[PDB]
């Protein structure tokens, strides 16, 4: 319910997001990442939600083959090139933010794998800084970390309406 609070909530979600991605994948501790385990129910439930999207993405083999490209490295120029490309058209939506989250979590995993744990807070701050400088007025226009399940759910909600209407056509007209 404020720019500072939206980013502070983003930080706690991003940290917990990367922790669980590494956790169910090499170990990194919440304290290493700069976060505490969520206590807020709203945060905990959105965190549980973000995790299911991460699992859907893990099961995209073509995504995984890209992330395994040797060019995918836990480095400033990789982060900046990718972050900018995610958002470059200005048509923001919650899939853009999640894709940045998921991409960040993989840089952290690669920093673990390549034995440079010391950059992990830096990866985190790259990601928070980009949100702070470019994405936070958008999120505020959503009223906070709100609208997430509206955005991912609407397209399939609509197919229910189209399905029911076809049932009714079949049954009331024919």
């Amino acid at each position: 319910t404020s720019n500072d609070q939206i980013l502070e909530v983003g930080a706690v979600l991003l940290k917990d997001f990367i922790y669980e991605r590494v956790h169910r994948h090499t170990v990194v501790s919440r304290h290493e990442l700069g976060g505490s385990e969520l206590s807020d129910p709203t945060h905990k439930k959105l965190a549980q939600y973000l995790q299911q999207i991460g699992d859907e993405l893990d099961n995209n083999v073509d995504l995984q083959r890209m992330l395994a490209d040797s060019a995918l490295q836990p480095t400033k120029e990789v982060f900046v090139k990718v972050a900018r490309e995610i958002f470059s058209d200005g048509k923001f939506n919650w899939g853009r933010v999640v894709a940045l989250f998921y991409f960040a979590s993989r840089l952290v995993i690669e920093a673990l794998l390549t034995k440079i744990p010391d950059i992990i807070r830096t990866i985190i701050n790259w990601t928070l800084d980009y949100l702070r400088e470019h994405v936070i007025n958008w999120i505020r226009e959503q009223g906070g970390w709100e609208g997430i399940q509206t955005y991912f759910g609407t397209p399939t909600w609509k197919t229910v309406g189209v399905f029911l209407a076809g049932v009714l056509t079949t049954v009331l007209v024919m």
